[PDB]
């Protein structure tokens, strides 16, 4: 777990990444993973089991939970991290492949593919930010929700588990994601400026 | 409870009633009352409380019982006895009123009103027989019924209490009612024949 080994691993052995991309982006990425790990099973572990509705209708609990939580926040963030990390993984594999072929026997190609990688990383961050806004308007969760989907008769009151703690972690993850967007834009601008 | 007192009470102090109307009709009427008394609270006492359906839907028990038993057999027979007994009560009151006014101070009127009374008694018997057939086709009740009325989901199985015992008493009451119809027709025919 040598510091130089961890730095080499996270940097992806890329010769075009700048200081921000090799230090700040990696740290914020680690921060999001650690927050997600400590908050996934602990806070969102009983999201559905503890979800109850004030009714005697069989199946109203499950249908109301599905109505109000089409996809859990933890899974949404997990997908966001995987999708955001994919272009970095592709660049690392491409660099390793180039090292392999040159050992068996370019700089502009590496520069261009890195820039495209950062652009796609920024694009994925923006898309997931918009999707999160679309599914869950606002940032705070409420204790009581009004559910009227079939088979629930009329409108029933359903209660969410730990809405305040989930709100706190939602703010943390959203703030970290916003910082990643800002750093990605700065990285793109810095690369373009240095290219001239 | 002197026998002559009971006979005078049941006959209605009528001078036109024949032997069948004063003996057989009264006995069958007493028979129906006694059968109804012993079978009302004992057999049909738990008709709704013991009625259960194989479902978790709240309210499906009550709605299914109402669907399959719009009116209980005991109440239907109770109404039949009251309605059948009404023309006899009217004739008895009219006879008493005539006695009252003559004491204060006709035979054809008494004869005609008695004949009309028997005709209406026969008519009420026939109507209730038809209504019983209309609400409960056949004579035997079944242990299991298929109920699909709202709010019950799809079709549910509901179970009736004491369907065999209720079937036995249904046959008894129906047979007694049929005998009353036959005796009433015989009474009308005999009166018409004797009138000539
Ligand atoms: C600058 C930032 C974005 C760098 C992010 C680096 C991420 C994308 C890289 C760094 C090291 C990578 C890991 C290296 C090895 C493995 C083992 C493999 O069997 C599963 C994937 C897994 C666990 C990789 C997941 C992606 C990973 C964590
Ligand atoms: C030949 C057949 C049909 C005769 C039938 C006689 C029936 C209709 C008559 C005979 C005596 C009557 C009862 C005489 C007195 C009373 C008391 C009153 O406060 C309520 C009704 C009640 C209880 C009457 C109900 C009707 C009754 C039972």
């Amino acid at each position: 777990m040598n510091w130089t080994g961890l730095y080499t691993l996270l940097s992806g052995v890329n010769r075009h990444s700048t200081a921000i991309g090799r230090v700040w982006l990696s740290v914020i990425f680690i921060f999001r993973i650690m927050v997600l790990v400590v908050a996934a099973e602990s806070v969102w572990g009983d999201e559905k089991s503890s979800f109850i509705c004030n009714t005697l209708q069989p199946g109203c609990n499950s249908v109301c939970y599905d109505q109000f939580f089409p996809i859990s926040h933890v899974r949404l963030w997990s997908l966001q991290l995987i999708l955001v990390s994919t272009p970095a993984l592709l660049v690392a594999m491409h660099v390793a492949h180039q090292q392999h072929i040159e050992k068996k026997m370019i700089s502009g190609t590496l520069w261009w593919t890195y820039v495209i990688s950062v652009v796609f990383r920024l694009l994925f961050e923006a898309v997931f930010m918009y999707v999160f806004y679309l599914l869950y308007p606002g940032y705070a969760m409420v204790r009581l929700v009004k559910c009227d989907v079939y088979p629930c008769p009329n409108t029933v009151d359903c209660f969410v588990s730990r809405p305040t703690e989930k709100t706190v972690f939602t703010v943390f993850m959203l703030a970290a994601s916003g910082i990643c967007i800002i750093l990605n834009v700065a990285e793109v601008v810095y690369l373009i400026i240095r290219a001239c």
